[PDB]
């Protein structure tokens, strides 16, 4: 098994060019936190008008008709138990994301919630620490294609 896969997450990058979030292809558009306020790394993907969503902390534009191919699949549908993510395991558990206490932080919006079926399940934009553990801020869409965002209590966005 080689990990060989399509060019679907970018990095955003700051003024002096550190990474601090990520932006997505995914259902046909590139997505990234509105308040990741940075530049993405893409000759053709920077250089899109971006549509901006304050109500959900989201930005998007239109994938180009070429890249439209190499994407990420969305679904709705997140049974409980355990998702993956760049960091490792994620758990989904009373309608909330958790990754253990010092794991998430700047660097980490954008980034995408997997199902082992490879489909995005969420997007990460920042968490709130609760005990040995912290909830995440996520984006997420219903069946209904509604989306929808969840902060918790003390949400630091990343």
């Amino acid at each position: 098994a080689l990990k060989l896969e399509a060019d679907r997450l970018f990095d955003v990058k700051n003024e002096d060019g550190d990474v601090i979030g990520h932006a997505l292809a995914m259902e046909g558009k590139v997505m990234k936190p509105l308040h990741v306020k940075g530049t993405i790394d893409h000759p053709v993907l920077s250089k899109l008008k971006f549509t901006k969503s304050s109500a959900y902390d989201m930005e998007f534009a239109q994938l180009p008709v070429n890249m439209r191919s190499e994407a990420f699949t969305y679904t709705s549908e997140h049974p409980e138990g355990f998702y993956n993510w760049h960091h490792g395991a994620v758990q989904y558990s009373g309608g909330r994301f958790t990754i253990p206490r010092g794991v998430g932080g700047r660097g980490d919006s954008g980034r995408p919630i997997m199902d082992n079926s490879g489909r995005v399940v969420a997007i990460v934009l920042g968490g709130a620490d609760e005990g040995t553990r912290t909830a995440l801020s996520v984006v997420t869409w219903n069946s209904k294609g509604k989306t929808i965002k969840t902060t918790p209590e003390g949400t630091e966005e990343w």
